[PDB]
């Protein structure tokens, strides 16, 4: 798959979502280096803008083909191409807010194509999401393991708050290749997602992510 997943790859993304009943769409494009674990995404709100909630709850939904893997950890999600893979995520935020996401990743005309559907519910009207009081994610460690013929990841993810401290989410995601390919054992992925630019109302956003798999065992 090194022939089809090139060392530089572009993607296109579309998200349809709603948060606390506010419906929206986002379109974006991205590019990165799948074997180096880096990528940038440029997003535009195309319907429902300006969004009345924190961009930060959407940012982790905008690309696991771009994780640097040691040669001895099977890169299951790269191996899934050209057919690709799907992922499904639940985020439980500490104040009862919930985000669920489903995503399809495919490869078409030499670029990744991402289709995302998102449902955010139960965010308190005076909480940091609906009041836009967040300031980006801390670096994360996603704990990966195979289960039931798919790859699972779990994160204790932390959003920085403008007035100090953190707003926490427990996250679980299943990543499932469309064809059986080799699953890895348990390992960790170190992720750092940064908003590198945005306009005043967050209808135009650029974000950078670095993600690298590391052994959890082996000394």
């Amino acid at each position: 798959n090194m022939a089809i997943i090139k060392e530089f790859m572009r993607f296109k993304v579309h998200m349809e979502g709603s948060v606390n009943g506010h419906e929206f769409e986002i379109e974006g494009e991205g590019e990165g280096r799948p074997y180096e674990g880096t990528q940038t995404a440029k997003l535009k709100v195309t319907k429902g803008g300006p969004l009345p909630f924190a961009w930060d709850i959407l940012s982790p939904q905008f690309s696991k083909a771009y994780v640097k893997h040691p040669a001895d950890i099977p890169d299951y999600l790269k191996l899934s191409f050209p057919e690709g893979f799907k992922w499904e995520r639940v985020m439980n935020f500490e104040d009862g807010g919930v985000v669920t996401v489903t995503q399809d990743s495919s490869l078409q005309d030499g670029e990744f194509i991402y289709k995302v559907k998102l449902r955010g519910t139960n965010f308190p009207s005076d909480g940091p999401v609906m009041q836009k009081k967040t300031m980006g994610w801390e670096a994360s460690s996603e704990r990966m393991y195979p289960e039931d013929g798919a790859l699972k990841g779990e994160i204790k993810q932390r959003l920085k708050l403008k007035d100090g401290g953190h707003y926490d989410a427990e996250v679980k995601t299943t990543y499932k290749a469309k064809k059986p390919v080799q699953l890895p054992g348990a390992y960790n992925v170190n992720i750092k997602l940064d908003i590198t630019s945005h306009n005043e109302d967050y209808t135009i956003v650029e974000q950078y992510e670095r993600a690298e798999g590391r052994h959890s065992t082996g000394g």
